[PDB]
């Protein structure tokens, strides 16, 4: 017995979410031809999940790497499916990991909230540098985001909530509502929640395409990655901000195979990450949403998302709100 | 604007609640003859709701104490429903507010969760003895405490989850109960979870009673409250502890109306409180359950509330276990 309560709920959450873990279940099978005969290093192995994925799909060795003491029950589940032989379960930080030799293809479940908050990606660029072979598979082997701007259903009923006490109950709190707005979008953090398809006010847009295997991706994310946009809003709605969603791809190795976290798309427990405007913006068929966002490191913690975002809503001068994700 | 995201999703929830807020109601209005033309002091105002309450009830003043920045939206409110004449809000700590009168009634919701963690209830004692008059009316008057013995469903499906996984992805993870059990049971922390009637193993025990007029209770709240139980099981079940909820009275003062957290009745914001044993134990018909249990304040944070627990089901012998309130 060690206290193991945060254990037990991130993995269960990561498993349950069978929109993520079919992906990479399939992902990897499909890519069977790759990967029966040869060696695999799972980044971040966990529950060892993946690596017992990988020796399905046909893997000769899988090294299942795993920081935090997780790795007790990974090894376990090994032992117990009999897979000891094929699949090495290894305590630690891949980036002091001594492997007996470089591996054909690195599989990893990497991605935060907002894709890039509090991400395993910098230490699978790492193994990749030090470890996977030249020509290697990296299973994903790419990732996207995008923005759109959105009407948040739920947000709305709590900024009406303060109107409808009056039916309830006699009191007039209708007062509330510039208090109410200041306090749920006045703030400057990221807020992670689920939208629906109804939610969105436009034609999404991609403004990020990262490449695993591009050279000085490392870099990349240090100084910020991201981009312009621009799109034209469907029809007359309360604009409340912008969501921001990634998807990642498996090749096929056949067409590729897409984990997508779009509000579009079944729900995984990713969400989306919204930017709230400090307050609501009428928006119409055919206004024109522009800006440019970028994703980066937070100063004060190397392993917070920080979102610089300017922006404009129809013929509203431009804006800048910048955020970080919240506690 | 300052940063108040709390101070609205508190308030919110408080008054979303409508089996509390519709209790306070009624519970004061049905008073109207024992306030109209009189005098109310509300103890932690808020959002100054309840002062409203007492205002339609006929007080003819109202003095709306409440500490934390709220505050400003309370006077606001009442501004605004024109009752500024008849409920006055005053800044600050009930302990040092200076009313320029003793007061017929002392309105207050002070309850938290397992009643007593974080509570008021010093708060309400210490003004009822500073400034209620004597004969004044308290709303509500008393409280109660009671225990009975669970089975959760819902950790009854988290502990089954890692035996689902083959059937869903082809690894087995069966070898991780144990694990989810230390990790979901093993702990000594107070889990606050809404339960369902069918969850409820035995005829719930009243193990407590807090007269808010008793002379002393002060000190009987530092010395521990509560006291001991014994109830008999209803058929087979998997036990995985006890749960503990409180009901309030309002006098009528008519029959005295009850705000209760019971399972049985709808839900409240307060849910339960539960109290995991370290694993779960099979009950059958008639299974005597008895034991032990205080609430007091913890040593290291007198704002949290502690529980110790000495029980005995069936022929097992008598354990300890003790609980703190999860964070
Ligand atoms: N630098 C590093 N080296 C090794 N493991 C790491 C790491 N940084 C994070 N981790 C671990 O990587 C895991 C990411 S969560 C994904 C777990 C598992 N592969 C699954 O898909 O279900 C966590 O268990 C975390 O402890
Ligand atoms: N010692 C004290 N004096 C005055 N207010 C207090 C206090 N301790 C807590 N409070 C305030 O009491 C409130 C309890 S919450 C109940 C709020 C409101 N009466 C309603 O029923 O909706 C909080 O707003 C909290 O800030």
């Amino acid at each position: 017995y060690y206290e193991c309560y945060s254990d037990v709920s991130v993995h269960e959450e990561m498993i349950a979410d069978r929109v993520r873990t079919d992906a990479y279940r399939l992902g990897i099978l499909r890519n069977w031809a790759a990967l029966r005969g040869k060696t695999v290093l799972d980044v971040g192995a966990g529950t060892g999940i993946l690596s017992i994925f990988c020796a399905q799909a046909g893997a000769r060795r899988v090294y299942a790497v795993e920081a935090s003491a997780i790795w007790q029950q990974a090894r376990e589940v090994v032992r117990f499916n009999g897979l000891e032989d094929r699949v090495h379960v290894l305590p630690g930080p891949v980036e002091t990991v001594e492997l007996p030799e470089q591996v054909d293809a690195i599989v990893s479940e990497w991605m935060g909230y907002g894709l890039l908050h509090e991400s395993m990606l910098s230490s699978v660029l790492h193994a990749r540098t030090k470890w996977l072979k030249e020509g290697g598979l990296l299973l994903p082997a790419s990732a996207e985001l995008f923005i759109v701007p959105i009407s948040d259903q739920m947000l709305e009923w709590r900024l009406g909530f303060w109107s409808q006490v009056k039916q309830h109950y006699g009191v007039d709190m209708s007062c509330l509502e510039g208090f109410a707005t200041r306090c749920l979008m006045g703030h400057s953090e990221i807020v992670v929640q689920g939208l629906s398809g109804e939610d969105v006010l436009a034609r999404p847009q991609r403004f990020a395409q990262l490449e695993l295997s591009r050279a000085g991706l490392e870099q990349e994310l240090e100084a910020g990655v991201g981009g312009r946009f621009r799109c034209s809003c469907y029809g007359s709605a309360p604009m409340h901000g912008f969501a921001i969603w990634f998807q990642v791809t498996f090749p096929g190795g056949e067409k590729p195979l897409v984990l997508s976290t779009s509000p579009f798309h079944p729900a995984t427990h990713w969400k989306q990450a919204l930017l709230y405007l400090n307050e609501p913006v009428q928006v119409e068929q055919d206004t024109d949403v522009s800006g440019e966002i970028t994703l980066l490191p937070s100063r004060d913690n190397p392993r917070r998302l920080r979102v610089l975002l300017r922006y404009k809503v129809g013929d509203q001068e431009e804006k800048t709100k910048d955020f970080a994700m919240e506690d």
